[PDB]
Formats: C-alpha cells, structure tokens, sequence
C-alpha cells in the first residue's frame, strides 16, 4: 500500500457530479486522483478507466497524442453507464516526468520514435507503477473491475499490478 | 532566477504550432511551461497570459471554476494575434497543493469560500509566487509584455513581481 486516501469534494461536470477523491503517496506527498460517478457499493463488478496523466494532451489541447480525447470519451461513458471510476493517475511520459517527456519530444520532432527517444534519454519505453492504481482502487472499496479499454494488453499489465479485472468493456470513441 | 531552461518541442494545437519550453525549478526539480507562438524576437511589446494550473478545470472539466474556459480562450487569442506567449505557471491551488485544494473545496461544499477555507487549512487566500513567471519571460528574452487578463489587479501584481507589464490587452472570453 504506497497511498492513503486524505480527501473528498465534489467535481461538477458537463457529464453531471463525480465524487472526486484524493490519494496521497505515503513516501513522496505526490497526489492522484480517483473520480467516483454514483454507487459503486455492491459485489456488481465496477466499471472503471485507468488514465495516466498528460500535461499536453489533456489541457494543452496536443494534437500529438489522443489522452485527452481519451480522458473526455471515457469519463463521458461512465457517467453514461451510471456508475463507475475514473482514475487520474499522475505519472507524466510514462513516468519519465514532464521535462524528459519535452527532451523526447524533440528527438521525436527529429525522426525519433517514442521507443528510440526514451532509450537514448536513458529510460525504458515505460516505466509506469500501476500498482498505484490498484492501491486507490482498494481504498476505495473496489474488487473486481470492468476495464474500460480497447487495449486486451492493458488488462493483462493491469491484472499483473494486481487488480481484479473481471471483462474488457470497449471505450467509445 | 529559480529557474533554467532545458528542453523545447513542437505542441501542435488546433490553432497551430507553440514552441513548448520547459523549464525546471533549481532547487526541487519542478517544471513549469511556456507556449510560444509565432516570432516573439524585436522589440514590440509580447502579447502574453499568465495560467496557473488548475488540474481540475484545465483538465477534468471542473464546471466550480473558470480556469479551463480562460486556458482555452487565451491560446486561441495568442494565436489569433499570431505572436505570443502562455506561461503555464505549475502552482495549483493558489500554490497550496492539490490535496489542500480538495480540502478546501469539501468545506466550500459546506458553505465556506475559499478565503475561509484557506484560513481554517492554515493557509494565507494565495501563496503563489509570481516570480517564477518572471523568470520564464527573462529566459526567453522578453521584456516589454502585453498582459492578457481582465483584471487591473493582476497587472499590479504581476508588475510587483517583476514583469515588465506595458499594457493590458483583455482576455477575450
Ligand atoms: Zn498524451
Ligand atoms: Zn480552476
């Protein structure tokens, strides 16, 4: 368990009110953030998103990646559905942090790809901890989860941080 | 100076290309961001908005604050002007932290604003520091600035902390 769960407000959005719930990282202070839209009490599996933070592409309007096309088709299908989370997990490039993510970006602005920009920057193609997010999921209550994603590869790297995915439900996009 | 600069990078956004810089805090390692559109050499005055981040309206779609209808209004008006500058001023919640901010907004979910929330959290209404705005415009060889803000106050400010502010230029929202 590397979070504890310190506080709750609510979040009004276009798609209608999630109960926004934030973690903090027991070593560090660094924060993420968990978006719960209605009751998710009960054994029903939750339908749930993992959204790894880009600066670019979900405020700056990036026209280089699709996070933030991604982050608004999935919090729009959650509350579609009633019930479900939204996780904000705050691990910028993969991890690599926002200023080594710039230094790939111009290698990639070169001819670099992602892959090729990250090794030379000394960093592996992903070095992400999900097992965060599988840590805000048990603060908050949750077992098995219904993955919102396109990716069958996801699930198994989520399953293998440990949590309990139990169906793969396609994000609308 | 707090700051250095150390990487640029292409953001294509739907109404053109910002140079990215990224700049890095001395002493802790934190970034911050400066858009730049078009030529911003010569000694014209430069058009520029100072954004302080805010995840929760610049990113979430938080309908509790502005923040992200003036991200988006401000880099559309620097790109229509077609030279200009947006610093994105990485200080969220008035510089008391995301967490803090969730804390504040869960009282002001119980009828307290955000100077009495604040307060009752030990913080002062805004522990931001400005001059770390000041430092980005000096890296990047501005001087005189065309501020955009609708607000005569923050001219003041902004001026206190440095900036070389020579006219107000409103936002357009
Ligand atoms: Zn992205
Ligand atoms: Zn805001």
């Amino acid at each position: 368990m590397q979070l504890k769960r310190v506080a709750e407000a609510k979040l009004p959005t276009p798609w209608g009110d999630f109960l926004m719930v934030g973690f903090e990282e027991l070593a560090t202070g660094h924060d993420h953030v968990a978006l719960v839209y209605g009751d998710i009490s009960g054994h029903t599996p939750v339908l749930a998103r993992v959204h790894s933070e880009c600066l670019t592409g979900d405020a700056l309007f990036s026209l280089r990646c699709d996070c933030g096309f991604q982050l608004e088709a999935a919090l729009t299908q959650i509350a579609e559905e009633g019930r479900g989370i939204l996780l904000y997990h705050r691990q910028e490039g993969r991890n690599i942090g926002l200023l080594n993510k710039i230094r790939a970006y111009a290698l990639q602005d070169q001819g670099y790809d992602t892959v090729e920009a990250n090794h030379q920057l000394g960093f592996a193609a992903d070095e992400r901890d999900f097992t965060l997010c599988a840590d805000m999921f048990k603060l908050l209550g949750v077992n098995e989860v219904r993955l919102l994603t396109n990716n069958p590869k996801k699930v198994e790297i989520l399953t293998e941080a440990g949590i309990n995915i139990v169906e793969r439900v396609p994000l609308i996009v």
